[PDB]
């Protein structure tokens, strides 16, 4: 998995008000280069969403899930073929139920303090997020005491900074509302921005 | 089926060069709006392309067959799931295996002989093609004689005259290169830009 | 409770150096509009002061608590008639007793991982503090996925910002030396600044 | 121990990519008057080099480890002389250890609910780290309700702003890469310029 992310270098984290425009927002996204697609689980039904889109795994997408905030969550995205599993938080009984599943887990981290109880429990990719709020400077930061944990960083990511959160380090970034806000077109031509500005950094 | 026609007042003629661009490309013209995809028997197999593209028939595309020149082909198409079967002729033996079958079939005519041909099979609907060479201007004379017969026109059809084959009065057009050629982001903006353009004629 | 500071939309965090002069700054702050006055415990002999301000609650005040950081300081205050209990932080000590008294506690949180813990417990209202640290971005951030908790911020807020803490979407504002600083009458001036720059947005 | 932190006013913290690196640039950090000096342990056998600079011990130094994540790395940073032991985040299996073995330890916190954690303990000092993503703010705001709290920020000290950490009230600052990174004689040149900087506000 870690493989992938280095790969592609772009999650998209979906967010929508229906199944059908989730749906929809999933094939805009992909079309325009990005393969990993994280269906919040703030979409209703967003387990619907989930098994309904395994026509794109086929065609090379891997889909998971996110805002991922309860063992009984996490097992409804799992049993529904998720590739991969996304918190919001670093929570000890989702990180122990994944591991026994063999699901690929990404806690979320804020604080050093954060930091070090994920690494205790084997994680070395952490979602760092908000984003925006510690922003570039965080990961420079890190990268000092713990040369062997990589971020994704998720939210304030736009067009005009990407390429400074890739400068800093990082192993790929999310984004959100600045991709997946508009029509299925213009979705679409964002995502396309998005490849050709980190491709080119 | 007619009833479809009449409100989506576009079809594309999608040709690729293998399954996987045409996968691709078939998504990037749903997405801009036009509903109506038919899969030409000249995309090497073609009849996978049909039956793997059965996940958009649940969210509204209506997904047909072109370029069908046998009965053989045709049998093919209809097995594996097509909405309707297209031909680029007028062809007796397959007018009726799709009888039969009661799958809605749109012959090819080019000439008031090969139209009367086809009335009497009881077609109203008919493909009019190579439109380019035919002109706008066929369909204004065909309306004299024959008040009960629409067309519609493959080939040719452009964003600078889209709009004079509807003033005419066309059933809807058929677009081939004109919209599917380019990458699948063009693509899905092109075809934006032929809905916004009729919606507005 | 909730209700309470759905109305008012302010909350003064009082502090002072004597209870002298804590009981001249409520007054100052009652007068101006702000019916929300949280006594510190950094206030040498809070608790008198807590218990000596009951008849502004004859007035349409309430008083509540702030800084408490103990189960021991927590039952001095509620015993000494605190209307609601605020922390600077997270405790599963207090949360525990504050329910078992039916006294409305608003604990603190920073991070995702703070949030979801506190969640857990069923506090849907935080403070978020120091507020002038994780910004304005931090609420538009969990308001994603979260979008069943409020915060009040704490700390940084002041006649040029309030009106972007509001329109991210918090619950009210709480101001500490932006407002409380100053002489009796230059304090009741400044909450009437505040109250009328709130109501305008 | 606290009386050394007020007296000098400052701490290097030390990387470097080898045994033989960081001893030639602790030797440059001391002569320019820094008497404190965190060996940490991103520093390969940095254990080893804590019991080499021994002999500056005797000058007037006080060198302690830094970056200790495990309990059993804090065993030999002791055994090895460690006149003091800094964590990046807040370890209740270290504090107890240190305590014990009498040894002076001061954890990170980022966070209000991180240090009330720490007071519990009984720590009074402590690391805010990353200090340029709380900023100076930061210890502005925690001097409310924490007035015997004193904070010791380590990333983001810099010759253009050290005087306003020092004017909002810490204790000392530690300075990483902006200090150390250069040759043997730049580094005693930048230390330098950080005490005199230091002394004259």
């Amino acid at each position: 998995m870690e493989e992938l992310f280095k790969k592609h270098k772009i999650v998209a984290v979906l967010r929508a008000n229906s199944v059908e425009e989730a749906k929809k927002k999933a094939l805009a996204v992909f079309l325009g280069g990005v393969h990993l697609i994280e269906i919040t689980f703030t979409v209703p039904d967003a387990d619907t969403v989930i098994k309904e889109l395994s026509f794109l795994k086929e065609m090379g997408a891997i889909i998971g899930a996110g805002t991922v905030t309860s063992v009984e969550q996490c097992r409804k995205a799992v049993e529904s073929g998720a590739e991969f599993i996304v918190s919001p938080h670093l929570d000890e009984e989702i990180s122990q139920f994944c591991k026994e599943k063999g699901v690929f887990y990404m806690p979320g981290v804020m604080t050093p303090t954060e930091l070090v109880k994920a690494m205790k429990l084997g994680h070395t990719i952490l979602k760092l997020f908000p984003g925006e709020v510690v922003g570039p400077q965080f990961v420079k930061a890190m990268k000092g005491p713990f040369p062997n944990v990589k971020f994704v960083p998720t939210g304030g990511v736009n067009l005009d900074n990407v390429c400074e959160w890739f400068k800093a380090g990082v192993l790929a970034v999310g984004v959100g509302s600045a991709l997946v806000k508009g029509t299925p077109v213009e979705v679409a031509e964002k995502a396309k921005a998005f490849v050709e500005k980190i491709r080119g950094c």
